[PDB]
């Protein structure tokens, strides 16, 4: 560490950690290794082991500098730069692979790879454990420590890798995804881009600078103590650090970070700040501006907020927007995480919401989503996008389990409401993009819902029971 990096120690409070991040973010290049070690230290003593806690776990320079020295020694010792000449101030694929191998080979042979609190360089050093995206971050921090200014973190909505090389144009896989089913470690991401999978976002993934890599580690803070309890101290630290990054402009290209900040503000609003809704909409605006509106989670963040607040109209609208994004992807083998999200929304969340709305309608609610044809249109647009998604995909999406819930959900709206939606062809008003929903149009607006016909149309089940 440089002398100027050490003057704020010891860190005795949340605000002292914020000052450290402010100082680093004002430097030429913030020190990723220093910052991740500090966050992991304070997370360990606020969420993993709170024995002896009286206010805040004091981070002494001697402790942090020793951890820092362990990391930099491990990397500099195992990676000999002389073997990998750098032509052009840029790194080679072999060098990036070597750094990835060094991180990988340091990890415990067996552990639960989905645990909490294994995201930081603190976990790497003290526990020899990292989660999937934690390995990618560690590769980037190791590269920074080695002076490899061109190596940066790349992020989709469910995976992480690195960019590097001439113009920062090369990609390399450096960690596992999911079960570790495939690998492609060391290869480009271009096959996944070319297949139009959600996992690689059609190439509209995040290419971090150093400041966005700091935002990533802040988003990566895990306040959870257990399944029922969060650390207030860590929630506050994450919130204050996210506001710092926001004010400095470093969340401009980070949609999900804005959703995280909005969620924190909902829990505990900061005087004189934008409201959660404004922040969710900035997240969506970031995705439209920088990522061709090809991201799903900005709309999911918004929908969840509306769901929690029982704004059924606005929740349905946001979900219909999630589907309007997914429809221009192919559903591929490693996209299971976003299938799980759509599944739970269609087959659990929406049914719960509409069941409650039905009871409230019985009790005399006015302005009910169930009496609003625009709400029925949103529901139909949601299913349309899912059906369009499935078109031309190498693996199907829909099955009869989905059909039971679609029929139930349609039935929550009376015929007099459903009949008000106008479904218009290309070449409330809605246009369907999917052939499935186009074929379902007359069934949707009929006084009595034909369940079996709907099932057949949604699943493209050819035949009905013989006997
Ligand atoms: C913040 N930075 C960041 N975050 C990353 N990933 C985040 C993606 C969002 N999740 C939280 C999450 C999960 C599911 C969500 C939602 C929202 C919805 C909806 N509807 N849904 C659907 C589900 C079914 N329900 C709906 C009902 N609600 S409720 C009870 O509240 O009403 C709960 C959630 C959210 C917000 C947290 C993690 C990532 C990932 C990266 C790639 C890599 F590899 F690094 F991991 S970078 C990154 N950055």
């Amino acid at each position: 560490l440089k002398a100027a990096q050490k003057t704020l120690f010891p860190l005795r409070s949340i605000d002292d950690v914020v000052r450290l991040f402010a100082a680093e973010l004002g430097r030429e290049e913030p020190d990723l290794v220093l910052l991740s070690l500090v966050l992991g230290f304070v997370e360990h003593f606020l969420a993993v082991n709170r024995v002896g806690l009286t206010y805040f776990p004091v981070a002494d320079l001697s402790i942090i500098a020793a951890l820092y020295a362990r990391f930099t020694a491990q990397i500099r010792g195992a990676v000999d730069l002389s073997l990998y000449p750098r032509e052009g101030g840029v790194s080679s694929r072999e060098l990036v692979k070597k750094v990835s191998d060094v991180i990988w080979n340091s990890l415990s042979r067996s552990y639960f790879k989905d645990r909490a609190h294994i995201q930081s360089l603190f976990s790497f050093i003290t526990g020899t454990k990292l989660d999937s995206s934690g390995v990618a971050f560690a590769v980037v921090g190791a590269c920074q420590a080695l002076g490899l200014r061109d190596v940066h973190l790349a992020l989709s909505e469910d995976h992480a890798w690195v960019v590097f090389g001439p113009n920062g144009e090369q990609t390399a896989e450096v960690t596992w995804h999911g079960k570790g089913n495939e690998d492609r470690r060391g290869q480009t991401v271009n096959a996944g881009v070319a297949e139009r999978s959600w996992l690689y976002l059609k190439g509209s993934y995040m290419r971090c600078d150093r400041k966005m890599e700091v935002a990533f580690m802040v988003c990566a803070i895990n306040p959870s103590i257990d399944l029922h309890t969060d650390s207030l101290e860590l929630l506050q630290l994450q919130q204050k650090l996210l506001w710092l990054l926001y004010d400095l402009g470093h969340l401009e290209r980070y949609p999900m970070a804005l959703g995280n900040l909005a969620d924190l503000e909902e829990l505990e609003p900061t005087p004189g700040r934008p409201d959660p809704l404004t922040l969710y909409h900035k997240g969506i605006a970031s995705a439209k501006t920088y990522y061709r509106d090809e991201h799903i989670y900005p709309y999911m963040y918004l929908a969840g907020y509306h769901c929690r607040n029982r704004n059924v109209r606005e929740a349905l609208q946001a979900w219909a927007d999630t589907a309007t994004v997914i429809q221009d992807y192919n559903y591929c083998r490693e996209d299971e995480e976003i299938y799980k999200e759509f599944f739970e929304v269609a087959n659990d969340v929406i049914p719960n919401l509409l069941k409650e709305a039905a009871s409230l309608l019985e009790a005399g609610s006015q302005g009910s989503a169930l009496q609003d044809p625009e709400c029925f249109a949103h529901l139909l647009r949601f299913y349309d996008g899912i059906c369009k998604w499935e078109e031309g995909s190498p693996t199907p999406v829909l099955h009869v389990g989905w059909a039971t819930f679609l029929v139930q959900s349609l039935g929550r709206f009376e015929g007099q409401v459903r009949q008000k939606v106008r479904i218009v062809s290309v070449p409330p008003v809605l246009t369907f993009q999917s052939e499935k929903m186009k074929g379902m149009k007359e069934l949707l607006v009929a006084t009595k819902i034909n369940s079996s016909a709907i099932k057949l149309q949604l699943t493209a089940q050819s035949q009905v029971q013989m006997k």
